[PDB]
């Protein structure tokens, strides 16, 4: 009964869920109403974060702490980061369906000690999520941003371009938080998003700026990361 045509979301969901069970021992339940993550592309981003935050010798090994902005119903970045690397995550969500599924997915995989799923107000991002945080420095923030039109026949094109305004909000919050987080990062869907974002960091005098390209056959993605550390 499960479709063999990989253009059908039922086949993409079955493949994601099977891959996670077989390769990572992670059993997840996700709705067809929400974005279905593709594991290879999610892994590329986790590995890029490993490289950014640096390697530790046994004597200097610590618990790494990260924030996932918009964790989705799958809670895919925290589930992978926690399972593969033992990383701690603060995983945020504004969507109620996504929040319930993410919380349930963390519980069914007994990862509540490493992943804290939180429902945040729609107007909030990083600043509010870290309300009066003065005990720890987070190693990273990561984000697969939503496609909001403004926040018609060209609604899709408009929604895709809404990625730029969402990343600009992460940049805005980073200018206030600064060294509270070591690396700020975001995944980009369009190559044309990179140039205006790099320029916005340059004019704001952000000392460290880096970027990469993730490729999974047909699908091409970019990621941008920045830091206030010298
Ligand atoms: N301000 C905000 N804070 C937290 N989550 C937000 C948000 N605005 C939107 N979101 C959520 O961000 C998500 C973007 S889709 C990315 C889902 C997941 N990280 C993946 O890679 O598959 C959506 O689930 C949306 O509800």
């Amino acid at each position: 009964r499960v479709s063999l045509n990989f253009k059908d979301p039922e086949a993409v969901r079955a493949l994601t869920c099977t891959l996670l069970r077989e390769d990572f021992g992670l059993s997840i339940d996700i709705p067809l109403e929400r974005l279905i993550p593709t594991v290879p592309l999610r892994l590329n981003y986790i590995h890029w974060v490993e490289d950014l935050i640096g390697h530790q010798d046994s004597d200097k090994s610590t618990l790494r702490r990260g924030i996932d902005i918009g964790t989705g119903a799958s809670c895919i970045y925290p589930l992978l980061g926690a399972t593969l690397n033992g990383w701690y995550f603060l995983a945020t969500e504004v969507d109620d369906m996504c929040f319930n599924y993410a919380k349930k997915n963390v519980e069914q995989n007994n990862l509540s000690d490493l992943i804290k799923v939180v429902k945040v107000p729609q107007k909030t991002l990083l600043m509010d999520a870290l309300k009066e945080e003065s005990e720890i420095i987070y190693d990273f923030c990561m984000c697969n941003p939503p496609f909001f039109a403004n926040q018609g026949g060209i609604t899709e094109i408009m929604a895709e371009g809404g990625e730029l305004e969402f990343v600009k909000r992460i940049i805005h919050d980073s200018l206030q938080l600064k060294k509270r987080l070591r690396w700020y990062s975001c995944m980009l869907g369009k190559k044309c998003s990179l140039a205006p974002l790099k320029e916005e960091l340059r004019i704001q005098g952000v000392p460290k700026v880096t970027y990469t390209e993730f490729c999974q056959g047909r699908t091409m993605r970019w990621a941008l990361a920045w830091s206030f550390y010298d």
